[PDB]
Order: structure tokens, then C-alpha cells, then sequence
């Protein structure tokens, strides 16, 4: 009979960490963050060309944005134009070119390219960013864009 | 047969859960947030117009800071102080001039305008700001102030 | 009894906070914070004075940084090179001349000093810094240093 009453002190424990969570997510989240369905973009609010703002994402245990829906591009969409500086995502055509694809080397699954895009223009444009307009362009590498990294 | 042995496991986790948390809710606190009661203050770190501002905090899930008591006042004051920024409360008179309202429009349940204050000064103050001696003072809507959010 | 589905719904929750947790603290340390063993480092972002550093650590239920050994250091090193900022420590050597402690008086268990360091130079420097290289360097506490606070 102890256990009954030992799963009713545990329900109220993981009630009160439910409650104080629900409030903390929030508040994290303002004003760098934005949750959509399961994953969570979160920017430094700082620039950095792309090998850089890869390395910061995949050595704080995710990688950089990587919209798979219009749900998520949206939600992404928003901390650029918050912060009002264009962002670089993670996928790139620098293996193949012509051939764009998400670190793990899995094709795209969702684009949302402005018209006539990508151009690879100069030809060497091998990153892509996001306007905030929400619309994405490819653009040189070494630029220096808003880091926004998904967990 | 009664093993129990699950209940075992789940006390343990519970357990590291709570401290996990307990450590991680200072963290996030740190040096942006203020907690006072069931309510925590959280400023983004930059000024914006009452509108935008009021905006940022609705869309992250709360609402612009609206003290209701002494403790709570003192406690925002604390981050105004910190950012050294006057910061925009939730409260306006733009639907009854010379009447402040949450933005439910309910009547405040407490205020501490500064002497003399709200004076609608130049026949055009209804929205609020609060000063680093964590006295209020009407001030134009247009301005920008510190955006600090409740949760 | 019929107590299996309880505990194992429990099962359910506690595990399902724990994820929902996991991911809100690898977001919560990008990019101001880092993780190493049970300790968690996290800047503030902005410089100030020893004692008004040691003041904000306090306030918020933690201490100033203080690295306990390499990896702490190393991890410490990270958030001072990101940016680009010398960071205060918690140890001094206030009490007696020569023999840095930290805040609870005990002595250091680990250092990482540069060449010909600490020397008091000027005949008072009795607060540490890190570089972005992560040696150590003692200094006037009167100057101003990234504050990173330690839970
Ligand atoms: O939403 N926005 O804020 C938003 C802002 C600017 C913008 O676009 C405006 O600037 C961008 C560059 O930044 C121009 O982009 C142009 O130059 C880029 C770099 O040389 C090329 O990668 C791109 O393919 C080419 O169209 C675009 O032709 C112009 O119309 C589109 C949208
Ligand atoms: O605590 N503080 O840091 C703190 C700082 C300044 C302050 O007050 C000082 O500046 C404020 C404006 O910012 C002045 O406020 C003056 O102009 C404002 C519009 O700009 C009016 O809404 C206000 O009613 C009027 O008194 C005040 O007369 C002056 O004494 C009061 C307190
Ligand atoms: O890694 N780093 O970024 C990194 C940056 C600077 C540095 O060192 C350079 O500046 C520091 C001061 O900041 C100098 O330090 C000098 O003045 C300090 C007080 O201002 C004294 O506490 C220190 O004992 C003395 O050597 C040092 O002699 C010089 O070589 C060493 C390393
Ligand atoms: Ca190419
Ligand atoms: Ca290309
Ligand atoms: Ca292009
Ligand atoms: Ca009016
Ligand atoms: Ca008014
Ligand atoms: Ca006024
Ligand atoms: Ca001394
Ligand atoms: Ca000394
Ligand atoms: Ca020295």
C-alpha cells in the first residue's frame, strides 16, 4: 500500500515540474527563440560567415536552421525579421552544385527560393540565406549572415 | 509480481529532475530575468516603440510588464535598474484619457506614478514607463523604452 | 493491482519532460553558456567591476566562474573567446596576500597562471582574470571584465 502512495507523491512531484516548465519555456524562448511542432530555432543575434555559424551549432548540439515545411520556415522567418538580418540555413550545393542538400547529404524536403533562384551567381554561391521576407536565395559562403541555430 | 522495480527508476529521475531544473531556472534568469510570486519579469535587452513592443511580448506568450503590487514593482525595477533603461508597462488611457487600464481594462489595483504624474503632457501621453527609481510616469506610446515581458 | 498503468503512465511523463527538458537546455546555453560535468558557466554579456560582477552572481544564486580544473577551464576559455572579453574569476587573494582562495576561503585546486603571473603588479591585484587563450592573470578588481557566473 506504500507504493500506491508512493506513485501519488511522484504525481504531485512531476505535476509541479510540469507547471513550473510550461512557464519557463516561454520565458526562455523571448525574444531569441521560436518553437514550431517538435524542433526550436534559437539565434545568437550576431553575424558570422557560414563555416563559422556552422561550427558554433553543430558544437552547441544542433546545427544551423534547416526549415523542412512552411510551418517551420514561417516560424524561422520571424527572428529574421525580428532581428531584421538575413540568416544563413545549413544546406549547400558545394559537393554537387546544382545539387543543394542538408548536412547529412539528404536531399531537400522543402525550398522556398525567390523566383529564379538559385542562380549560382558569380558562379560561387554555395550557401543559401533567408530574407526577411522569408524567401531564400543562394549566396557566397563567406558572408557574413545572422547565425540561427535548431535544436 | 509487484516488482516495483519502475517506481524505483522513476524516483530517481524525478529526483535529478528537480535538481536538473532547479539549477537550470537560474540559469535562464541570469542576467535578463526577475521572478517575484508566480510571475517572472524578462526584458529582451533593447528599447522599441509600445506597440512593437507590446507585440514582441503577445506573440512569445505573455504580455508587457504590469506590476500589481509593491513587491512586483520592486522587482521589475530591479532589471530597469540593471539595463539603466525607463521600460514600457502594459497599462494605457487611449480608450478614456485620464482613466489607465490593464489590457483586459480592468482598473489598476496599484500604481506608483511620480509626483505629479500622469499629466498627459503636450495632450498626448497614454502609455506608461517606469524609471530606474521604479517610479511611473505617462509618456508618448512612440517613444522607445525597455521591452521587459511577464510570463 | 491495476497500479501498473499508473506508474507506467508516469513512466511516460517523467520521460517526456525529460526530453522536452533536454532540448530547452541545449538552447538555453546557446550561445551565451556552456556545459561541463554538473557545472553550467553563463555570461552575461557585458563587462563590470569585481565586486558589482561578484554582486550579480550572488543575486542570482550562483558564483563567479571558477574553474576547478582544465576542462572547466577550457570550457570557460570558450565562452571568453566568443566574446573576445577577459572574464573575471571568484578567487582573490584579498585576505592574505599571494594565497588566491576562492569565495568559501579554500585554496585553489587548480590554476592555469601565465608565464611570470600573479604578480601584483602595482602592488595591488588581488582579483584573476582569464584570456582568451585561458591563462590566468591576476588584476585590479576595480577594472571592468565580462562577467560569468557559474550554478
Ligand atoms: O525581404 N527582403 O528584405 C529582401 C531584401 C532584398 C532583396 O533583394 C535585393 O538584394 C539582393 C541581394 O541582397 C539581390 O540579390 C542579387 O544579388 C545576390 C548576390 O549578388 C544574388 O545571390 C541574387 O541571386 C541576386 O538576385 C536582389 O536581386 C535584390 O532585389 C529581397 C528581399
Ligand atoms: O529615476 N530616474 O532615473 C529618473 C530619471 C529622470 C527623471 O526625470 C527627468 O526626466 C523626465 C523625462 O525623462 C522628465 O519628465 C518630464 O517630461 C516627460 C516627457 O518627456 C513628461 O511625460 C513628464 O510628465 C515631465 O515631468 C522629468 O521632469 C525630469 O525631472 C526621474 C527619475
Ligand atoms: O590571450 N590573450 O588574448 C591575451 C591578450 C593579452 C595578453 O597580454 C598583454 O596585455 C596584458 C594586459 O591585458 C599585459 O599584462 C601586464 O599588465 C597587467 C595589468 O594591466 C598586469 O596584471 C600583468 O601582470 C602585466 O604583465 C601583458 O604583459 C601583455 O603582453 C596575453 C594574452
Ligand atoms: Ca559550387
Ligand atoms: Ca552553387
Ligand atoms: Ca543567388
Ligand atoms: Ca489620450
Ligand atoms: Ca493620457
Ligand atoms: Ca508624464
Ligand atoms: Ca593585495
Ligand atoms: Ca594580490
Ligand atoms: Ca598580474
Amino acid at each position: 500500500a506504500s507504493l500506491r502512495q508512493q506513485v501519488e507523491a511522484l504525481q504531485g512531484q512531476v505535476q509541479h515540474l510540469q507547471a513550473a516548465f510550461s512557464q519557463y519555456k516561454k520565458v526562455e524562448l523571448f525574444p531569441n527563440g521560436q518553437s514550431v511542432g517538435e524542433k526550436i530555432f534559437k539565434t545568437a543575434g550576431f553575424v558570422k560567415p557560414f563555416t563559422e555559424a556552422q561550427l558554433l551549432c553543430t558544437q552547441a548540439g544542433g546545427q544551423l536552421a534547416s526549415p523542412r515545411s512552411a510551418a517551420e520556415n514561417a516560424a524561422l522567418q520571424q527572428l529574421v525579421v525580428a532581428k531584421n538580418e538575413a540568416a544563413f540555413l545549413s544546406m549547400t550545393d558545394s559537393k554537387t552544385e546544382g545539387k543543394f542538400t542538408y548536412p547529412t547529404g539528404e536531399s531537400l524536403v522543402y525550398s522556398n527560393w525567390a523566383p529564379g533562384e538559385p542562380n549560382d551567381d558569380g558562379g560561387s554561391e554555395d550557401c543559401v540565406e533567408i530574407f526577411t521576407n522569408g524567401k531564400w536565395n543562394d549566396r557566397a559562403c563567406g558572408e557574413k549572415r545572422l547565425v540561427v541555430c535548431e535544436f
